[PDB]
């Protein structure tokens, strides 16, 4: 199955095929991020968005200085992302979509 990035809103529109396998980190740095959202209230590096070999995710908080925010909750290091939630970073707010 197939993982997309969206941005909803900052660089509202934006969508990026996540790999699985692979590890993206999501920051205002572009030397340090490989998802760059150029809003103040995100981190150089902020989060990392590791989607395993098998259809699962999984989110991390990369010492950001406004947190990663799941649905509503503050992860308190690394949680289980699901398709279709809301991730707010700073004031940007994005999610995975998955074509299974």
């Amino acid at each position: 199955s197939r993982f997309l990035l969206k941005v909803l809103a900052a660089n509202i529109g934006a969508e990026f095929h996540l790999d699985s396998g692979k590890t993206y980190i999501v920051g205002s740095d572009p030397q340090v991020a490989d998802i760059v959202l150029s809003d103040m209230s995100i981190s150089r590096q902020h989060a990392k968005i590791i989607i395993g070999n098998d259809n699962s995710v999984l989110i991390e908080d990369l010492g950001s200085k406004n947190g990663v925010i799941v649905e509503g909750r503050k992860i308190e290091h690394q949680s289980t992302l699901s398709a279709n939630q809301v991730v707010a970073l700073g004031t940007t707010l994005f999610l995975l979509v998955d074509y299974a």
